[PDB]
């Protein structure tokens, strides 16, 4: 059926059966996310953590495929899924990892200030940002 949680699922199906992963593979895994982006209106599901999931999976692997262009779909995900801490810190993740610390710890701290959930997380990433760690997570 059409909500995120099928398609998120045949999403990672699609991946663990894209393995070992070339350009060409790549590109229809990338598709395919657009595909559900199409078909999911994003004012019904701005608190569905299956769709903050696919359009954080997008933007990352858009980030692989051509960073120079990839942070507006980082913007798309935060605009859409604002609560979860999880969307804010994929975005201050690629930020960091451009060399753009300035950036990447105002995403951060924006997401504290503007209540994003679970807490515990941006304080663990916030942390690891200020002992220079080059992951956010692990
Ligand atoms: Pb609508």
């Amino acid at each position: 059926a059409n909500n995120p949680e099928d398609w998120l699922s045949l999403l990672l199906k699609l991946e663990k059966n894209s393995v070992p992963l070339s350009d060409a593979l790549l590109n229809k895994l990338i598709g395919r996310y657009s595909q559900a982006i199409e078909a999911l209106p994003p004012d019904k599901y701005g608190q569905n953590e299956s769709f903050a999931r696919i359009q954080v999976r997008f933007a990352e692997l858009k980030a692989i495929q051509e960073p120079d262009d990839a942070r507006d779909y980082f913007q798309m995900a935060r605009a859409n899924c604002k609560k979860f801490a999880f969307v804010h810190i994929s975005f201050a993740q690629f930020e960091l990892s451009q060399g753009n610390v300035k950036k990447s710890k105002q995403l951060l701290q924006k997401a504290v200030e503007r209540g994003a959930v679970p807490l515990e997380m941006l304080e663990i990433a916030l942390r690891n940002l200020n002992l220079q760690k080059k992951q956010l997570l692990s």
